[PDB]
């Protein structure tokens, strides 16, 4: 009652019918036909599949919590974009303060879209969801640690000529207890998100130059948090991914933005 599951051609429609041309790019919802002669069988299929779905009246009116939570997603005052990686699975997480629950997460995974309305009140509330793309490792155990940009790339360097894993977290100095952990992080299987976050204040759409990584290793969960020095160039704290430190990974990304103070 408070989430739906649709195809994306379906969710396609309902944007279309509530006057949104287009949905949030992280989720690469796109047009679902080519033509004009396309267009039209696709209408077709779709006001029938929504009706048969009890979410088009036979009066064409679009169910009016579909249609509302779909309106958030596509027009969003706040949102944290959630790109998943692991052996297309994409998020939103949106809140659009005016019209609303106070947050609507969509997710969409190959064909398939789901729209789910919750209530958000603290960033904690959003380690659950966040991890949904995630393969519900517990945190890793390790000391933090930080690599610049520039060191990871000459590290890159290395291995691509052929330098094993070992040498190059020698030169790097990684503490042999930690090693564990770090060989996980560069080393499949994992599964990760990159999550940036975004506002529409000023009507001006500002995103995070930074964005967050989690990544679920065979060594447990890790958060990678970038910040720009100073002279540009990237540095990132590898640490725990516990749901407190992530909590507050989060909170600080969003910190980034003018809109500044979510909760
Ligand atoms: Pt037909
Ligand atoms: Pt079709
Ligand atoms: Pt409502
Ligand atoms: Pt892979
Ligand atoms: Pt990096
Ligand atoms: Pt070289
Ligand atoms: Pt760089």
């Amino acid at each position: 009652p408070n989430a739906v599951e649709l195809t994306v051609e379906n969710a396609w429609f309902i944007a279309e019918m509530v006057g949104a041309g287009t949905f949030p790019w992280v989720l690469a919802i796109t047009t679902p036909y080519s033509d004009e002669a396309q267009r039209s069988a696709f209408f077709a299929r779709q006001r029938d599949e929504l009706t048969q779905l009890g979410l088009l009246s036979s009066d064409g009116v679009v169910n009016p919590a579909v249609a509302e939570w779909i309106k958030v997603v596509c027009f969003p005052e706040r949102w944290l974009d959630l790109r998943y990686v692991g052996p297309l699975l994409r998020g939103i997480v949106a809140q659009s303060a005016g019209i609303m629950f106070n947050t609507v997460v969509a997710l969409r995974n190959a064909q398939l879209v789901t729209f789910t309305a919750m209530d958000i009140d603290d960033p904690r509330a959003l380690v659950p969801v966040l991890g949904v793309g995630l393969s519900a490792r517990p945190p890793a155990r390790f000391e933090e640690f930080s690599m610049p940009m520039r060191v990871g790339a000459r590290a890159d360097e290395r291995l691509r000529s052929g330098e094993s894993l070992d040498e190059v977290l020698d030169y790097l100095g990684i503490p042999v207890s930690a090693r564990p952990v770090v060989q996980a992080v560069f080393s499949g299987p994992r599964s990760y998100v990159e999550i940036v976050a975004g506002c529409n204040r000023d009507g001006e759409h500002t995103t995070t130059d930074v964005g967050l990584s989690i990544v679920d290793t065979t060594a447990g969960r890790v958060l990678v948090s970038p910040s720009r020095a100073f002279d540009g160039e990237w540095v990132s704290t590898f640490s725990a991914g516990t749901p407190f430190a992530t909590a507050v990974a989060i909170d600080q990304l969003i910190a980034n933005l003018p809109d500044g103070q979510w909760f």
